[PDB]
């Protein structure tokens, strides 16, 4: 793999706005935070501070509408940002860079119109990403050049696919429709994903509690057959609730690790009583079954096929309507939707160029 690769950037929008490119993220060499430009180069941030310093303007100018742009990407893991207008504001920390959290209604970033891609170039080559996983926004398509000339790509809506999900999401009673970030003039600027939806009050931290204790008492009486290796179908771990605990165990017959009821935030953002660091892949599969709604109807996880997936009246109705309006079905809705291999990524081993989209909001 080379020093760096192209990325194409497409302004197919549809808007009138100026384009703002960030690329921010880790050198491999160095393994130093910072940003490169349009040539590949790299800049490492100043040094930041308790609490956060401004950081220096790391804006590359993007496409004008109907036009692409190259950039070269270096090797490099991090994000590809893109604002419509307005500049964002970047803030440093002790450790490096402070990520957007608009979420928080004080976040400098709260009132811009932006998204961003996540992706890892580096001597195994690249992966990068369509995600939702904190919010659904501006939307975009990314693709790679595989060497073998062949292009995959990822993150495209269907046709209406953007008001789609709003109109979706608006509709989904139970607090669904206040993730919703509107413009006090009634513009829609972004959804929140559910785990930010927990936190900002929009849904209760008891909304999945049904359902969960549903799971709890299937699994005191049936066991739950967890193989979360895609790769070695016969490794298997078997779990049985009790004392409230759901426990499992390993072929040797040894509790390994165990889960206690969980609640919302720890099933939408797959972590708190669900955290993943063997707990790891047992625990991402009970997340996206959790996610999906799937644990009660199938005892052998994880699933298949997404044929049982979001069939539940109470479920991650912003996973499901996300998925719903992709063009190819995929997206990343919630942090383990990679489980089943829902997830939309592209990869390649020995890149020759990357693609990024600006969709419009259709």
């Amino acid at each position: 793999v080379p020093a760096t690769i192209p990325l194409t950037i497409t302004n197919n929008s549809g808007r009138a706005e100026q384009i703002h490119i960030y690329n921010l993220g880790t050198e491999l060499s160095s393994g130093r935070q910072g940003w490169a430009d349009a040539s590949g180069a790299f800049h490492p941030w100043p040094a930041g501070g308790n609490p956060p310093t401004p950081a220096p303007d790391a804006s590359i100018p993007g496409p004008a509408p109907g036009r692409s742009t190259t950039i070269q990407i270096p090797k490099f893991s991090g994000r590809i940002y893109f604002s419509y207008g307005r500049k964002m504001e970047f803030r440093l920390t002790t450790g490096g860079l402070v990520q957007p959290a608009v979420q928080n209604p004080t976040d400098p970033n709260r009132d811009i119109l932006f998204n961003w891609s996540e992706y890892t170039l580096n001597d195994s080559g690249l992966w990068i990403n369509s995600t939702q996983v904190d919010m659904f926004s501006a939307p975009y398509t990314v693709g790679v050049r595989r060497g073998d000339g062949t292009t995959l790509s990822t993150g495209k809506l269907r046709p209406g696919g953007y008001n789609g999900v709003f109109n979706a999401l608006r509709g989904q009673s139970g607090g669904w429709a206040n993730l919703i970030q509107t413009r006090s003039d009634g513009t829609v600027l972004r959804a929140l994903s559910p785990l930010y939806g927990v936190e900002t009050g929009a849904l209760p931290a008891s909304v999945m509690d049904d359902y969960i204790n549903r799971v709890w008492n299937k699994y005191t009486g049936t066991d739950l057959i967890v193989t979360p290796f895609a790769d070695r179908p016969d490794v298997r771990y078997t779990g049985r609730v009790s004392g409230g605990v759901l426990r499992f165990t390993d072929g040797s017959g040894a509790v390994v690790t165990t889960f206690q009821k969980p609640d919302a935030s720890s099933v939408f953002g797959c972590h708190r009583l669900l955290d993943a660091p063997v707990r790891g892949p047992i625990s991402r599969t009970l997340c996206a079954g959790f996610n999906r709604t799937t644990l009660l109807a199938n005892p052998h996880q994880p699933d298949r096929s997404a044929a049982g997936f979001y069939q539940e009246p109470v479920t991650n109705h912003y996973a499901r309507i996300i998925h719903a309006h992709m063009a190819d079905g995929k997206a990343y809705g919630f942090a383990f939707d990679d489980v089943g291999h829902h997830e939309s990524l592209v990869h390649d081993g020995d890149p020759r160029g990357a693609s990024l989209t600006l969709d419009p909001f259709d």
